[PDB]
C-alpha cells in the first residue's frame, strides 16, 4: 500500500473534481497537498515531493524537467481587478511566477508591464491597495479573490488560452499516468469537467454580483418596466430581449416587457424620458441621445452599410467619403443622419420619416444610396437591391441598454454592465 | 473686369484641375496664389487677401470665420516616412498646423504625439533627419516629398478621411460659390476629379517605386519564374495571381507563370528551395517555412475554422481549446498541423497526406473535426457538412509571396512589398 501526493494551489476545484473522480474510479489513495504558490507546485513535481499535479500548461522546456500527460481539460483564466477592467486598460499587471501567463500577455499586450508575485496573498497585496492595476490568474484564485471584493473578466474567450494537462515526476508514474489520461478523455469525465466547473465558477461570480445588488439597496420587489424598439432602426423577441431578460435573471431582478402599438411616431425614448418605463433597448448611443439616459456598456456592434439600387455604379466607390455628389437617403433624427453629418460634413442628406419611405425613395430613384445596418438589411430581403460590398461596412457603432435618468437607473446601468459581461453574448447573437 | 485670387499650397493639383475647369466653364479670370503653409491659406480666406481656396475640411468652428461650399471632392492623404511605415508604428508624427489632422490622429492613435509644423520645408526638415518619425499631410506634399526620397502610405482607405470643400471670405462670393458648387457636382467634373487625380498621384508613386528598381540594379530583362500553389491548402487564376502579376506590372518586371502537374507530392516549395523558380505564392508563412525563403509583407489573412460532420455537437464548444478530447484531423507537415501543435500542445492530432483524405476521414467518422481555411471551405461546397460557427474563426494567419533565398530574391521581396501596398487588394479579394 502507498499514497499518491497530488498538488494544489488555493481553491483548486478542478484538481479536486478530477482526482476525486480518478481516485474513485481506479480505487486510488489520493492525498492533496496545498502549495502556497504555483511555482512551488512545479518544483515539487520535478523534484518528487509530489506525485501528480494538474492544470499545468505543457511546454517544450517543461517536458525536459518532468513528464506530461496529454491535455486533459481547459483552465478558466481571469483578469482580477477592482472595478472589472479589461486587458487593454492596464499599464501594470500582476503575473503568477512560473506560469505561461508571462508569455501570453507580452505576446498580446507587450506595452503593459508585468510584475511577478508568489501566491494569493502576494497577489492580493499587489492588488489590495498597490501599484498593480490587475492580476491575471487561474480559477484557483476566483473564490478567495471575489471574497476580497474583486471583480473578474473571463479571459478564455478573449485570448487563446492553451489547454492544460496532468504532470508527473519524470519517468516516474508512467503507466498510471496513461490510465489517468485515457480515463479523463472519456465521454463521461469530460462532460463532468465541462459542466461542473462552469457551474462552479459561474455561481461564485453570480454570488458576488448579487451581493452587489443587495449592497446597492435597490428594491428588488420592484417590477422593472422594459420596452423593446420596434421601429426599423438597428436590432431587436431576439438579441436585445435575451440580453436584457437574462441579465435581469443574472441580477435576480424582475423585469417585465411592455408594449402597445406606437411607435414610428410614438417614440419609446419619450417613454424613457417620461420615466414611464425604466429600461429601453436597443438604443444605439448617438451623441444626440448620450445625455438623455444612462447607458449600460455595449452588447452588440452593428455594421453600417450603404444600400443601393442593384447593378448601379458597382465598384465606382471604395469608401463613403467618395459619395460627395451622390444622393444619400437617411431618416430624420435617426442615428445614421447624425453619423453622416460627422462623416460627410455640410453635405446635403435627404431626410425621411421612416425606413419604409427611405427604401421606397431608393426604389423610385428619388435617391441612389441609403444607410442601413447590415443585419437589418438581411432581414428585409428575407421578409431587388443590394449592398455595395465595395464600400462595405463603412462604420461600426454601439448598441446598449438605456435606463431612465433617475437614481434607480443610475444604479441599474453599472449593474447591468456586469450582468452583460458574464453573459455569453456571442451565443445569443449567433442564434439570431 | 476683375480677378479671383485662389490659394494654393505646394503642388496643389486638385486646385489647379478644379479651378482651371471652372475658370474655363464660367469664363473666369483665375489667379493662383502660392501660400507657404496651409494655415497661411486659411487666414488669407477669412481676412480677404484671397477669394477662394479648396481642399478645406468643413467644421462648425470654421463656418463662423468664413463661408463654406458643400463638399466638392475627396482629398488624398498620406503618411510620409523614410521606409514607408504605418501609423501604428510611430511614436512621433508631424502634423500640419490648422488642419483637421490633429483631431484625426489623436482620435485614432492618441499615444503617438504630434509635433506641429508650417509648410513643406518645415515638414521636410522634421523628417529630413530629425525626431519626427513620419508626417501626415495632403497630396500637396506628394511630388516634392517623394523627390526627397520619402515613401507614402495612402491613409484614405485606412482612416475615415472626411470629404473636402471650397471656401470663401464670409458673406462674400455667395452667388458665385453656389454656381461653382453646382458645376463641381456635375457628372462630368466629378468623373474628371476621380480619375485624373488618381492617375496623377499613382503615377508619382510608380515613378518613385520604379526608380527604386533601377537603383537596385537588378536585371529587368530577366524573366522571373513564378509558381502558384495548386494543392488544396489556403488560396490561389485568382487572388494570388492578380496580386503577383499586377505587382510585377507595378515594378515593370516581366513575370511568367509556370506549371506542370505535380504537386500534392511534388512540392513547389522544393522548386523554390531548388532555385528552379524565383517566386512562389501563396505561402502561408509558417515557422517551419519562415527561414527557407524571403517573404513579401502579407496580402491576405485567411480565417482558420473547424469543419465538422453536420448536426454533430452544435454549440457544445465555443473555442478550439475545448477540443482537448475531440479527434482533429490535419494534413502532415501542413501549416494547420503546426498551428494546432502551438495552440493545443502535446495533443494527438491525426495526420493525413492530403485534403481529400482529410475530408474523407471526417465523412467516414474516422475523425470529428478537421481544420480548414474559410474561403477554401466555401469553395469545396460549391464544387453534407459544415462549419462550427460557435468556435468560428479560431485564428487569423498570413499569406505572402515567397522568394528564392538568393541575392535577387533578397532584393525582390522588399520591392514586392511596396508594389503590394500601392495595390487595391480589397478589390481583388472581393472579385473572388
Ligand atoms: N495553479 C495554477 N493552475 N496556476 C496557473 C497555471 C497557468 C498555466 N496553466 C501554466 O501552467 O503555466
Ligand atoms: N493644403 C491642404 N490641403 N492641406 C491639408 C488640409 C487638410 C484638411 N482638408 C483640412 O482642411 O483641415
Amino acid at each position: 500500500s502507498t499514497t499518491y501526493k497530488v498538488a494544489t494551489e488555493a481553491d483548486d476545484v478542478v484538481t479536486r473534481v478530477l482526482f476525486d473522480s480518478i481516485a474513485h474510479h481506479f480505487n486510488l489513495e489520493i492525498e492533496y497537498v496545498n502549495y502556497p504558490s504555483f511555482n512551488d507546485i512545479l518544483v515539487a513535481i520535478e523534484t518528487g515531493n509530489a506525485d501528480f499535479a494538474a492544470n499545468i500548461t505543457y511546454t517544450d522546456l517543461r517536458a525536459q524537467r518532468f513528464d506530461f500527460s496529454r491535455p486533459t481539460n481547459i483552465e478558466y483564466t481571469y483578469l482580477y481587478s477592482y472595478g472589472g477592467l479589461r486587458l487593454p486598460e492596464l499599464r501594470l499587471v500582476g503575473i503568477p511566477k512560473g506560469t505561461t501567463y508571462g508569455t501570453l500577455l507580452k505576446e498580446h499586450y507587450p506595452y503593459i508591464q508585468q510584475v511577478e508575485y508568489e501566491g494569493h496573498l502576494e497577489a492580493l497585496t499587489l492588488l489590495e491597495s498597490g501599484r498593480v492595476d490587475g492580476v491575471v490568474d487561474a480559477i484557483n484564485q476566483l473564490k478567495p479573490m471575489l471574497l476580497k471584493g474583486l471583480d473578474v473578466q473571463l479571459l478564455n474567450d478573449q485570448l487563446p488560452i492553451q489547454p492544460v494537462s496532468i504532470v508527473t515526476p519524470k519517468g516516474k508514474h508512467s503507466a498510471l499516468l496513461g490510465k489517468i489520461e485515457k480515463y479523463a478523455h472519456s465521454a463521461h469525465v469530460q462532460r463532468l469537467l465541462r459542466e461542473s466547473i462552469q457551474k462552479y465558477q459561474l455561481d461564485i461570480r453570480k454570488q458576488a454580483l448579487r451581493q452587489s445588488v443587495v449592497e446597492s439597496g435597490l428594491n428588488v420587489q420592484r417590477v422593472l418596466r422594459v420596452k423593446l424598439e420596434n421601429n426599423p432602426q438597428y436590432a431587436l423577441r431576439g438579441i436585445s430581449a435575451d440580453v436584457v431578460f437574462q441579465a435581469c435573471e443574472m441580477l435576480l431582478l424582475k423585469c417585465e416587457l411592455v408594449s402597445n402599438g406606437q411607435e414610428t411616431w410614438e417614440s419609446m425614448f419619450d417613454d424613457l424620458q417620461d420615466k414611464s418605463i425604466d429600461i429601453l433597448a436597443p438604443i444605439t448611443v448617438s451623441q444626440q441621445r448620450k445625455n438623455l439616459a444612462y447607458f449600460s456598456e455595449s452588447y452588440y456592434h452593428p455594421q453600417a452599410i450603404l444600400v443601393k439600387r442593384e447593378h448601379y455604379k458597382d465598384d465606382v466607390y471604395s469608401n463613403v467619403s467618395e459619395l460627395v455628389a451622390e444622393r444619400i437617403g437617411v431618416i430624420k433624427d435617426d442615428f445614421f443622419e447624425e453619423l453622416l453629418q460627422q462623416m460627410l460634413p455640410n453635405k446635403i442628406l435627404f431626410s425621411y420619416a421612416s425606413q419604409e419611405e427611405k427604401v421606397q425613395a431608393l426604389l423610385n430613384k428619388e435617391v441612389d444610396y441609403i444607410v442601413l445596418n447590415r443585419a437589418n438589411f438581411n432581414l428585409l430581403l428575407r421578409e431587388p437591391i443590394v449592398e455595395d460590398t465595395m464600400i462595405g461596412s463603412f462604420y461600426q457603432y454601439d448598441i446598449a441598454i438605456g435606463f431612465a435618468k433617475n437614481p434607480l437607473g443610475a444604479t441599474l446601468a453599472p449593474l447591468f454592465s456586469r450582468a452583460i459581461k458574464m453573459l455569453n453574448t456571442e451565443q445569443i447573437i449567433h442564434t439570431y
